């Protein structure tokens, strides 16, 4: 009942995808971002202890983020120009991570519920992320 989605902010271009499934492995307990000179590439989403299958493309360097225990994203907001150019992801600690580079139009996710968090993603990919979308919900409890 506490469940809600935020997107799809980006464009139409690539490949679907979605961490629904991944849902079941866990909370989201670390986050992958590839970014290139220009864009951001990929992403990969730790769901407990298993990683997503990698969305992007190979151009870039990595940056690696390990949560907290407990420790979950509340905000996500970033820029879009053809392609996903940032995003920021908000923790509840109070974390502000941030990836890209401040070019093109804005978007600013958060949960539509209270005390709720992001519990997984889903966009399009290709060679970069062409668009994301946040799926908050309660944190979970198994």
């Amino acid at each position: 009942r506490s469940s809600s989605y935020s997107g799809e902010y980006g464009s139409g271009g690539g490949k679907r995808f979605s961490h629904s499934g991944n849902q079941l492995d866990g909370p989201i307990t670390a986050l992958r971002v590839r970014v290139n000179t220009y864009y951001i590439v990929g992403l990969q989403v730790r769901y407990g202890k298993v990683w997503s299958d990698y969305v992007g493309g190979r151009n870039g360097d990595l940056e690696e983020i390990f949560l907290h225990p407990g420790e979950s994203v509340i905000q996500v907001s970033g820029k879009y120009k053809w392609y996903l150019k940032k995003l920021v992801f908000v923790t509840d600690k109070g974390r502000y991570l941030s990836f890209g580079k401040d070019s093109g139009t804005s978007f600013n996710a958060v949960p539509l519920h209270p005390n709720t968090v992001l519990r997984f993603i889903s966009g399009r990919s290709g060679s970069l992320i062409d668009a994301i979308g946040l799926h908050w919900d309660v944190y979970p409890t198994s």
